[PDB]
């Protein structure tokens, strides 16, 4: 695969720097990697595809090396260069693609695609030209084991949720008390709520607490957190727990007091806020644990006295929010986010060519239910896949 | 437009590898495009500015080329360096904003700018370096045709509308049914309520189909989908039709039921998701059509049912939403970002020197219009001025 | 592809110039050429066909060349010629066959099949004759990016659409007014029709509007616009707007007065002609936006008077017309026409091998809905596929 | 001209033969011609434009020649021939669209246009290069005089003019008979009438006549005789003649029957053809005498009985129709067409620069008018400007 990423990259350069009268000294190094290139790939035979609906495709390389008794580019050395080079780019396009919706629930990092082993093979190592891109020396530094790292730009962590959990309930739901969540991508949205507007509850304080257990641990993250969870603070209907009715839901958003957010690792109390909203950082952390309080307010003008009364009926239902958004962070493993396409792209070249369900991926790559079960055989052939997809955006977009 | 962008890279990459101490082996290559770039603009005179506040300027190049016995950069050499770079710094720049601030109903691919059309002569065809940025990379693929291609974070492709039909309505506005809507940069969120929460459609289900036609395909598109549109989930009061009178809205939130999502490519489906939220994919679409349903809860807990009753006054208005943000896609003609300044910068180079409305582009170069009508012509000029855009923004920040 | 043409006009030349008798002076040149095609074919072999029914073919070349020694060319000569001349065309045909049937949604540009595709390699460069066709000179142009154009003579750039909108109706269709219009192939014809003749509207006028937006601009149009569109002036009985009844039509042709074409391009008004009828030029246009208006005749005999009451029955329906006729055209691109065979060729070369529908072009090339979503994957195909199309029936008819 | 003929000739044939990879035999006669061209422009300044809003551009020649040894064309080669002929075009497309504008009154056949008077010079007959082109060999033809012809698919030799006569008539408009008739395009709907269906007409027989007398003779023409015209065969109301009153107009559509038309030629008549349909061959032709008769059916069955009364109320009125369509001809002088797009270019180019109107065209160029009155300065205006249309069609579409 180091020699994939050579392939992809060395053409990429060609593409760009051999250009009508560009110097040679501009693309000599240039020239030396493609001769080496042409020269290794020369004799040799590779077949393409073969699973679903992508073709089977046959090549042979047989190009001319590209000349270097030119002191400056000219027009014959550009049309030669880039009829090779047409024809190097269909070639990786159709590797890449390939090799994107191979998949072994063993030995995933392994390479699937015969083509691609074929490359992987110990001749074609002198195509190996440099490995700068954030996947390639992510994938260079795990084969040689080392902290990896990528950056994400508000990353897909948490799998999509959206729930509720009543603590105090009843069949005719007129009093409850519990907490509705959301969580999506880089989003959590958690608003406990509260029907009697903490009366019963011990100094008038109800105490609500959300766990969201991150399946990989992120790190150094930035995060924008702020009260009042937009929505959840709506009226909306709910179907109950298991479907049987529907109950109201009615909220008065209240102020959540003293809130306390807690970025957990293995347990250890990483970082903790005490009512600081705004954007605030997570140092490293697996775990996340928002304990918030709905304090009934203990002076109340006539409207808000009117809004809670201390009989049954309770019209209108208190609750206090929090949203959290990580806006970046670091991970040791692959993940979507909003800035990257890769999981767009092998997605789509899995839907175009309708690749059967395979061992480990989910049906249709469904990022929830991956991300849901993340386990280690999924994760080497997620990042395999994210970093074949990542070799052919270079160069196909 | 591909020498105006070599300028600018050599200048730039000038400026920063050549510094005090940096060995002649870091520089060699560049010193010699830069050698021929003196040796190829001096003794050449450009005029620009001209239009508008723009003011004009001549330039007349006479440099000394730059030293090649050293071992290692002094105060001397970078000293002469620093002065060449910091007057074609300032030609650049001012032959960018030239060619920004102009346009052509006919032939816009091709430069306006008569400095940038001289530039674009044979004589310079000597200083075409490396055309590796995104944007003269495509517009070398498009020049030549080749499959181009532009990847965006959040691509602001729909224009601005925020909108509602009533499929069944009357001047009292006590029993509507429709769908309101606001499609903004890459978020759509559309909300369907009926008034009378479905209580005499077939099977107690109505309907609701919302359909937007983007105004260029999107390719790999990565999208988050999400239920309960928060903008319509609060109470309103809007506008008639006519603007005669206006009407009270009320919504009770329930959820959308089998909410179908359809990506579509010349009317054909090209992907459908049938109730699965969170992020998906969408391979290529020219439009998509969000179909959901309002689905009366068959079995009521009583506030509910008090909420819903069979009579006419329909105090709260039951509604369900959806919500659809673009987070990242690939398109083949340029768009506007969250993270690209193209837009900014063109606008800003428009409004600083007051450059009087032209053929094509709307006043004031509003996204909105510039997205509504977006004919060829328009995309031809859109692209050449964020090429050149994308050219200035390499050195002037 | 180019490649591909000049093997198809070096083989025609050859078919037509190499007659007995001629003297070597006429044929020399091409006898040259067609010694270079056949050192450059020979040893190379070909693999054509494989998709639907299309039989999979392999061709080999080793053919001996011609000689120059003749002074006047005998029967001999030509046998020898024709004997390979055969063959070549046979070997053409299949492979013209091969990529009109084939089709691909990203980069439709370029070369599908396998035999065209090596044929676009850097051995074949030296059979590249010469560009003298206009879909092979347009197609040069295009990938050289440049301004092109296709003169048609009648395109059917409409797509086939009749209907009609009433702007004032009743359930029992009694009280009528609205448009009739059917778009096909070159033709527009459009009628206004009004039960009533004008009886209430302002000033006895009725205005009558008609927008149809062409797919592509067009360019020096010739246009031919005469009064009382035909085929909505007889008796008709018509579906209502959603099929429920029908409603009968029985016309009786006014005279469309201060009668109004304006032609647009991107909302910009570059003809207007009133009162016009007979040839007419649009020299640029995207938009045909056609207006009339029903008077009432002032003045009135016995029998017209009879025909039109002041009171309800409306027992026959005044109507006024207009038709116009695109006879020629000149567009960016391609479109069928009536003169050549470029739809029907491709079509029939699709339809004779059982191809499977594709992913870009609609099921059995149907022109309508080929031609009303006219995306650029689309038309890219569509021109190349006419390219071959035409370049096949340079030699097979 | 010739010489301009020349120049695009040259140039379309360097756009076309000389290419990548071709054989130097293959174009070594058109380098000679590409060389002759290039020294007899060199150092020779022109001038064009200058009247409505064509700008005045100046064009001065300086350019390299092309080589001649070289075996086999390359592509530094093309790109030197590329560069100098777009420039070469360009000017090509200036001076015929600066001579299309001009007229004169007096020796229409001369060139105007300073650039084409100067090309028009002994100087530059080293440039004449072959007059193949239908309108280019027509204009040598006709300048040594000699006879010519130009070939049109469906010529708009008749103007543009519906009306009708009135052979009986009342100040009712109850009782009439007569004919009318569509002259437009390539097409005659004429159309007799009788209100009483012949029944005091002479052996119940109405004879109608139409003689439409062209303005230039055609030969050797195909004509389409079809009976019952189809655009008079349905109801109408008509303004009379004297505009004060109109006349209801109620179609029954007999068979025109023994029908005969006249090809005549300066009175005498070349072609008669009685009680034939369908396609027809008019040998040489000024004038066309169309005979019909309206011949009242002698037995009648009780429905048509009822329909033809002998009384005076007459209900509805009988009629006989014919339809002529010249579907392709011969002409000496020039005209338009359905098949090129010259009246169209020069109408365009006249358009878009808003030139002010000149002596001898109409306002406009509307070919109803522009063959209404078709004098010899007027023709021979137009064959210059259809010439040099046709001359810029060879380039610029």
């Amino acid at each position: 695969m180091e020699v994939l990423y050579s392939l992809s990259k060395t053409l990429k350069d060609a593409r760009d720097k051999i250009v009508e009268g560009t110097l040679y000294s501009n693309v000599s190094d240039l020239i030396q990697q493609f001769n080496q290139m042409i020269v290794t790939m020369n004799g040799n035979d590779f077949q393409t595809g073969g699973i679903g609906n992508l073709p089977i495709r046959n090549w042979t390389f047989d190009f001319g090396l590209l000349g270097t008794t030119l002191l400056n580019l000219d027009a014959n050395y550009v049309e030669t260069a880039r009829t090779t080079i047409e024809y190097f780019i269909d070639f990786i396009d159709n590797v890449c693609m390939d090799e994107m919706v191979r998949e072994s629930q063993r030995n995933g990092v392994a390479p699937q695609s015969e083509a691609l082993r074929k490359l992987a093979g110990i001749k074609f190592k002198r195509i190996n030209f440099n490995n700068s891109s954030e996947y390639i020396e992510n994938w260079n530094l795990q084969n040689r084991r080392q902290r990896t790292g990528f950056v994400f730009h508000k990353p897909n962590i948490f799998p999509y949720s959206a729930s509720f959990t009543l603590n105090r309930s009843q069949p005719m739901h007129d009093n409850l008390m519990g907490t509705m969540w959301l969580n999506a991508g880089s989003e959590i949205q958690v608003a406990g709520f509260d029907y009697s507007c903490a009366l019963n509850a011990p100094a008038n304080i109800q105490q609500f607490e959300h766990i969201v257990q991150l399946r990989r641990a992120l790190t150094t993250a930035t995060i924008t957190l702020l009260p009042d969870a937009e929505r959840f603070s709506f009226p909306r209907v709910i179907n109950s727990a298991d479907g049987a009715t529907t109950w109201f839901f009615n909220p008065i958003i209240l102020r959540p007091n003293n809130v306390e957010v807690e970025f957990l690792l293995n347990g250890q109390i990483i970082n903790t806020y005490q009512a600081r909203f705004g954007t605030i950082v997570a140092r490293n952390f697996d775990t996340i644990r928002l304990s918030f309080q709905l304090m009934r307010p203990p002076n109340m003008t006539p409207a808000v006295n009117a809004l809670f009364p201390q009989a049954q009926p309770f019209q209108h239902h208190a609750t206090v929010g929090l949203t959290l958004r990580i806006e970046s962070a670091v991970c040791e493993s692959v993940l979507a986010d909003a800035n990257e396409t890769l999981l767009a792209n092998v997605t789509a070249v899995r839907q175009e060519y309708a690749i059967p369900v395979g061992p480990v991926f989910p049906p249709g790559m469904n990022w929830t239910e991956l991300i849901t079960n993340y386990s280690p055989s999924r994760e080497d052939n997620l990042q395999r896949v994210f970093t074949v997809a990542s070799i052919r955006s270079m160069l196909i977009k």
